[PDB]
C-alpha cells in the first residue's frame, strides 16, 4: 500500500529499531520470504558461483543477525492461485519487454518462476548450502531448518502464514513465542498484526556491502501499543463490547480494502497526498455507528461494511467536487469529519433523552390523573410512583425536579438513597377542579449524490447505467472476501480471480454487497501450465521447447488466459516430456534439516569456483516435514496467558512501563528527512514522585535506560542544575557524594537538557515534563570472566545521559544473556572433548581439544599448529609505508590538506572549484582509517603468492596447561573486543559460527568504528565465499568487514601465555 510504511512511521514514531551491533532481543523463529533475495542477487552476466555466492551470503547474513533458537523457516514461491496469475503474467511480460526494449537496443529474470530449469538447480544448490551450514556452523546446529521451496505451491508470504497459524493452533504452543519475518513488503507488517502474537518483529532494510547495509527490527509490540492508543479514544462510545484485538482485526480489513496484491486499487484514494489520516478517521467514526465488528476471524459482515462504505463514498464524492487535492485539503477534511461525528453523537444522545422523556410522561399521565381525581381532606392515602434507573435519575435531577415541580409532585427518595419515586405534593393544599386542569395542562406541556458526479462516474466505466456493473462490483466485493480469507484462514480458492483490470468507483461498491459469497477450494496448476499462463512468447526458451494469448505489445492491459482452452491446447504435447520434465512438472514437499554428529557422509557440490564437497565432516540429513493437524481449530487472537505491556519478555519495547498521556497532534515529527505534515501520537510523560535517597538507592546499581527499549545500565551520577550525585566504589559498597557542579558541568547540563527535550519531541513525539535531574548511565554490553572463573556484567565505556523521568527501576522479565554466573569446575567449563582456542606461544590461536585434566586447575590438550611458516609481512610493511608517506602536523591536518590549501590560494579562485575537489570522499568516524588503495593491492598480490608456498600443519599432546592458556571464543566477545587492532596486523577468525571458516588468517586493511562497536575490515588469506573486493579495491573476494569479537590479533598478541 503506497505510503503505508512512511505514514505509519511518522504517525507512530517509535515502531522501528536500527540494528547496529548493540544487543537485539532473542528470537525463537525466523522466517525468510526469499524471492526478493533471488531477484536481488541475479542483477547488480555474472556466473553461477558468483550468483549463489551472493544468495548464500544473504541468507547467512540474515540468519546471523537474528540467531533464531527453535525454528528457521525458508520459503520460495511455488505456483500461485489464479487470483494472481494476471499480475504474475503482467509483471513477467514487462520484464521480457523492458529487456528487449531497453538494454538490448538503447540473464532472464523471468527464469525465477516455478518449474523453470534455473529453479530446479536452485533447489539443488540451496540444499547443498543448508547441508554445508548445518555441518560447520554451530549456530545452525540447534534449530529446525525448514525449507519450503518452489516445488510446493503457494506464495512464500502465504506459506509462512500457514505455518505460523498451524503452530499457534496447537495446544502446547508457547504463548510467548518470539517471531521474526524477514521481507521487503510492507504487507508483512499487516500479516504480522493479523497473527495476534505480541512478540513479533519484521526484519527490514532501509528506505531513505552487506555488512554495511542497514537493517531494522520493526516491532509489532510497540506498534500494537500505539494502535491501542489510536482507538481507545472510543471504548466508551461503541455499541458493543470494545476489544482491542477485534478493533485491530477490523483495522486490518480496512487496510486490505485500501490496497492488497490481488484486487486492483479503488480509484482516487489519494494516498501520496494525505488521505490516510482521513481514511482512518473514516473507520474510527464508522466503528461507532455499528452493532459489532466488520471482521469475524476473516469473515466479512457486508451489512456492517456498508456503514463504513458510506463514509468512503462521501469521501470519493467530496473530493471530486474539489480542484487539486493536497495535504491542506485533507487536513481540513479530517476536522470536518471529526466534528460531524461529534455533532452526530450529540444528537443521537438528545434523541435517546427525548425517548426516555416520553416513556416517562407516558407512564406518569395515567397515575397522575387518577391521583388528582381525589380532593384533599385532613399521604399514605395515595400511590407512589417508583422510578427505577437510579443512575439515570441521578443524571437528570434538575429536570426530574422541575417536572415534579410542574406536575404538583415531589421527587422523593430514601435515607439510603436506594429508591427514588414521585408522590403527590400533598403538603401544599373548593372547586379545585382547577388543580385537575392545572395538572392536565402541565401534562400537556411535556407531551411536546450530484448529477455531474453520476456522469463523471459513467464516463469512467465506459472508458475502461446497467447490471454488468452489478457483475464487476460483485467480483470486487467477492475479492475483498477472498483476500481476507486468504490472510486469516488459508487460500479459499486456487481458481477465483478478479476479471477486470480496474476497480469500480468507491461510491458503487454498494451494488456488490447484495450477494452470498462462497468459494470452491479447487487445486493449483501443474508447474508447466502455470509456466504457460504466465510468460511471454519472448521468453519462450524457459518453457520446455516443444510448446494468441501471447502479444508482443500490451496498468498492464494484458488479456486473461482462458484456462480450459489451455490445459487442453497443451495435452497433445503432454505425453512428450522427458523424465526430468515430468519431474519438474510435479509437486514436492517441505523439507526439514537436522544436525546429527553420528552422520558422516560425503556431499557432492553442484557448484564450481570456491565451493567443494562436504567431506568426512558432513553431518545433516534431509526429510519430508509433516505438521500434524488433527481435529484442531485455528486460534484467533491472543493465546491464554500471553504476556503483554510491562510483562513482555526482555528486549521487546513497551510504552506501558512509564506513566503517561497520549494525544494525536500536529507535532511536525521528523522520522525520516522532512517534518511530517500529519498528526502523531504525542506522548506526554509524567514525572514520578527524596532525590538524595534515589541516588543512594541506585548509585552504581542496575537501572534501565532508553525508556522505549529498556536496557540494563549502571547508574553513574545524577546531575542537577546545582548538585551532582556521584558513585564511588568503596570496595564492597559504592557510595554517593553530593557536590556543586564545575562550570563545564553546569554548561553541559543546561545545553544537554534543552537538546534532549527537543530531540524527544522532534524525533519521537515524546513531550517531556521539563527536565528535573539527568541520570548518567552506561549500558550492559555483555558478560566478562574474572580471575576467579566467575562471569559478570560488562559495560560499554561510553557515557549516555537520560532525563530521570524516563528511568525505570526494574522490569519483570530480565535478559537471560546477562544473568551473572558463579565459577564452574574445569570439567564443566571445559568439558573433555570440548574444542577451544589455545593462547600461549606454541600456537597462539591454535585449535585445542580438551583431553583430560591433570589436576583440578590444570588440564591436558591436543593443540594443532595450523602452519609452520612465519606469518607474512606486507600489512605491517605497508602500514609503515603509508604512515611515512603521508605525514600529519598540529595546527600550531595532512600533507594532502596542505596541498589543497596551497592549490586554492595559488588558485585566488572559487567556488565550485572547491566542490569539484571534494569528489573523492574520505568521510568517516574519528578512530577509523585505512591502507592506501595501492597498499591494499600490494598486500593482495603478496598474499596470493604467500598462500601458495608449501606449508604444513602439526599437532602436539600438551599437559599441565593452566585454565588461562585456553579460551572459549563462544563466550568471550567482550575480552576479544578489548583488543587493539592496527593497519597491517595479522588476524584469525576465531568463532565456531558465522561467515568465515574457523581459523582462517588475514591481514587488517582498515578499521571502522560506528562509535562504540568496532568493525575490522579483513583482507583474508584465502578467498571467502562471503567476501567482496572492497568495491574494486581488490581483484578477488578476499574482503570482509567483521566485528572484533570474531578475531584474534596475532601481531599484537594481547592474550598470550
Amino acid at each position: 500500500i503506497p505510503k503505508f510504511f512512511h505514514f505509519i512511521s511518522e504517525r507512530w514514531p517509535q515502531i522501528s529499531q536500527l540494528i547496529d551491533g548493540s544487543q537485539i532481543p532473542e528470537f525463537d523463529n525466523l522466517y525468510l520470504d526469499m524471492n526478493s533475495i533471488l531477484h536481488n542477487c541475479t542483477h547488480g552476466r555474472l556466473s553461477e558461483e558468483e550468483v549463489y555466492s551472493k544468495i548464500f551470503s544473504y541468507i547467512d547474513h540474515l540468519f546471523h543477525t537474528i540467531k533464531p533458537k527453535q525454528t528457521f523457516y525458508m520459503a520460495i514461491d511455488g505456483v500461485a492461485p489464479r487470483a494472481k496469475m494476471n499480475q504474475q503474467r503482467a509483471r513477467r511480460f514487462r520484464t521480457a519487454m523492458d529487456a528487449e526494449k531497453a538494454l538490448q537496443k538503447a540473464f532472464d529474470s523471468n527464469a525465477i518462476t516455478p518449474g523453470t530449469e534455473f529453479m530446479a538447480k536452485l533447489t539443488e544448490n540451496l540444499k547443498y548450502f543448508i547441508h554445508d551450514k548445518i555441518t560447520n556452523d554451530t549456530r545452525w546446529q540447534n534449530v529446525k531448518v525448514i525449507f519450503s521451496g518452489h516445488e510446493v505451491p503457494g506464495e512464500g508470504q502465504h506459506k509462512i502464514m500457514d505455518y505460523i497459524r498451524a503452530i499457534r493452533a496447537q495446544e502446547d504452543y508457547n504463548p510467548n513465542t518470539r517471531h521474526c519475518i524477514y521481507g521487503l513488503d510492507a504487507d508483512l507488517i499487516i500479516l504480522g498484526l493479523s497473527t495476534h502474537d505480541h512478540h513479533f518483529c519484521l526484519l527490514r532494510e532501509e528506505v531513505t556491502t552487506l555488512e554495511t547495509q542497514n537493517f531494522f527490527l520493526l516491532h509489532l509490540s510497540i506498534l500494537r501499543e500505539y494502535l491501542a492508543l489510536e482507538f481507545e479514544e472510543i471504548t466508551d462510545s461503541v455499541q458493543f463490547e470494545y476489544d482491542f484485538e477485534r478493533v485491530l482485526d477490523d483495522f486490518i480489513f480496512v487496510l486490505f480494502t485500501i490496497g492488497n496484491d490481488f484486487l486492483p486499487n479503488l480509484p482516487d484514494l489519494h494516498l501520496k497526498k494525505g488521505a490516510f489520516p482521513v481514511l482512518l478517521q473514516t473507520f474510527k467514526e464508522a466503528l461507532q455507528h455499528m452493532d459489532g465488528y466488520i471482521n469475524e476471524q476473516g469473515k466479512i459482515n457486508l451489512a456492517r461494511f456498508s456503514i463504513w462504505l458510506k463514509y468512503l463514498s462521501d469521501f470519493e464524492y467530496l473530493n471530486f467536487e474539489k480542484k487539486d487535492i493536497d495535504v491542506e485539503w485533507f487536513n481540513q477534511q479530517l476536522e470536518n469529519i471529526s466534528l460531524e461525528g461529534e455533532r452526530k453523537r450529540t444528537r443521537m444522545g438528545k434523541k435517546l433523552l427525548m425517548k426516555q422523556q416520553k416513556k416517562l410522561i407516558g407512564a406518569v399521565k395515567p397515575w397522575l390523573l387518577k391521583t388528582v381525581q381525589r380532593k384533599v381532606t385532613s399521604d399514605a392515602d395515595f400511590e407512589i410512583f417508583p422510578l427505577e434507573d437510579k443512575e439515570l435519575v441521578r443524571a437528570n435531577l434538575d429536570f426530574l425536579k422541575e417536572f415534579a415541580f410542574d406536575l404538583g409532585l415531589i421527587l422523593a427518595h430514601s435515607k439510603s438513597k436506594d429508591l427514588y419515586y414521585f408522590k403527590l405534593d400533598l403538603d401544599s393544599i373548593x372547586x379545585x377542579x382547577x388543580x385537575x386542569x392545572x395538572x392536565x395542562x402541565x401534562x400537556x406541556x411535556x407531551x411536546x449524490y450530484s448529477e455531474r458526479f453520476v456522469e463523471w462516474k459513467d464516463q469512467y466505466y465506459k472508458d475502461k447505467d446497467t447490471d454488468s456493473l452489478k457483475e464487476m462490483t460483485e467480483n470486487y466485493v467477492g475479492g475483498l472476501q477472498w483476500v481476507l480469507y486468504y490472510y486469516y484462514r488459508g487460500c479459499p480458492s486456487w481458481s477465483w480471480y478478479y476479471r477486470y483490470h480496474y476497480a469500480p468507483r468507491i461510491s458503487d461498491v454498494i451494488k456488490g454487497i447484495d450477494q452470498n459469497i462462497e468459494f470452491h477450494k479447487g487445486q493449483p496448476f501443474k508447474p508447466f501450465q502455470q509456466l504457460m499462463a504466465v510468460l511471454p512468447e519472448r521468453s519462450k526458451n524457459l518453457i520446455p521447447v516443444v510448446y494468441d494469448f501471447y502479444p508482443n505489445e500490451v496498468v498492464v492491459k494484458i488479456s486473461f488466459v482462458d484456462q480450459k482452452r489451455l490445459v487442453e491446447a497443451m495435452a497433445p504435447y503432454d505425453a512428450k516430456l522427458s523424465p526430468d520434465e515430468k519431474k519438474r512438472n510435479s509437486f514436492g514437499t517441505d523439507l526439514i534439516f537436522i544436525f546429527n554428529p553420528q552422520v558422516d557422509t560425503v556431499y557432492k557440490t553442484p557448484l564450481a569456483g570456491l565451493f567443494n564437497d562436504i567431506e568426512h565432516n558432513h553431518c545433516i540429513e534431509r526429510e519430508f516435514i509433516p505438521e500434524s493437524m488433527e481435529n484442531v481449530k485455528f486460534l484467533f487472537g491472543l493465546p491464554k496467558g500471553a504476556k503483554l505491556g510491562a510483562s513482555s519478555l526482555a528486549g521487546f519495547p513497551s510504552l506501558k512501563t512509564l506513566p503517561l498521556t497520549a494525544e494525536l497532534a500536529y507535532n511536525s515529527s521528523v522520522v525520516f528527512n522532512f517534518p511530517s505534515k500529519q498528526q502523531s501520537m504525542v506522548l506526554h510523560i509524567q514525572d514520578l514522585y527524596s532525590l538524595s535517597d534515589l541516588a543512594k538507592r541506585h548509585m552504581g546499581k542496575i537501572v534501565y535506560s532508553r525508556w522505549p527499549f529498556l536496557r540494563e545500565s549502571k547508574l553513574l551520577s545524577l546531575i542537577t542544575e546545582e548538585t551532582v550525585y556521584e558513585g564511588v566504589k568503596s570496595g564492597k559498597l559504592t557510595k554517593v557524594i553530593e557536590r556543586k557542579p564545575q562550570d563545564f558541568e553546569r554548561k553541559e547540563f543546561r545545553e544537554l537538557k534543552m537538546t534532549l527535550k527537543s530531540n524527544y519531541q522532534r524525533t519521537k513525539a515524546i513531550l517531556l515534563d521539563d527536565i528535573s535531574a539527568l541520570a548518567k548511565v552506561v549500558p550492559v554490553n555483555g558478560l566478562v570472566r574474572n580471575s576467579d572463573g566467575s562471569y559478570s556484567k560488562s559495560f560499554n565505556e561510553t557515557i549516555e545521559y537520560y532525563p530521570l523521568q524516563l528511568i525505570v527501576e526494574d522490569v519483570k522479565n530480565k535478559d537471560e544473556r546477562y544473568i551473572e554466573k558463579e565459577p564452574l569446575p574445569i570439567n564443566k567449563e571445559f568439558p573433555k572433548g570440548s574444542k577451544v582456542v589455545f593462547l600461549g606461544d606454541y600456537a597462539y590461536g591454535g585449535e585445542a581439544t580438551v583431553d583430560g585434566y591433570n589436576s583440578e586447575t590444570r588440564l591436558k590438550l591436543t593443540v594443532k599448529k595450523g602452519s609452520l611458516r612465519a606469518e607474512p609481512n606486507i600489512g605491517k610493511v605497508r602500514a609503515k609505508l603509508d604512515s611515512q608517506a603521508l605525514r600529519f602536523y598540529p595546527t600550531q591536518x595532512x600533507x594532502x590538506x596542505x596541498x589543497x590549501x596551497x592549490x586554492x590560494x595559488x588558485x585566488k579562485t572559487v567556488a565550485d572549484w572547491l566542490s569539484e575537489a571534494r569528489k573523492p570522499f574520505v568521510v568517516v568516524s574519528l578512530e577509523s582509517d585505512s591502507l592506501t588503495k595501492a597498499s591494499m593491492a600490494a598486500v593482495e598480490s603478496e598474499i596470493i603468492k604467500y598462500v601458495s608456498l608449501p606449508d604444513s600443519s602439526e599437532q602436539k599432546k600438551l599437559a599441565k596447561v593452566p585454565r588461562e592458556a585456553i579460551l572459549n571464543a563462544e563466550s568471550s566477545y567482550v575480552l576479544l573486543r578489548s583488543q587493539r587492532f592496527h593497519l597491517g596486523d595479522r588476524v584469525m577468525y576465531i568463532q565456531d559460527s558465522g561467515k568465515v571458516p574457523l581459523h582462517s588468517k588475514g591481514t587488517v586493511v582498515g578499521y571502522t568504528s560506528i562509535g562504540k562497536n568496532v568493525s575490522i575490515q579483513v583482507l583474508f588469506d584465502n578467498e571467502i565465499i562471503a567476501g567482496n573486493n572492497f568495491g574494486g579495491r581488490l581483484q578477488t573476494r578476499r574482503g570482509l568487514g567483521l566485528d572484533s569479537s570474531f578475531l584474534l590479533n596475532l601481531s599484537d598478541r594481547q592474550l598470550v601465555y
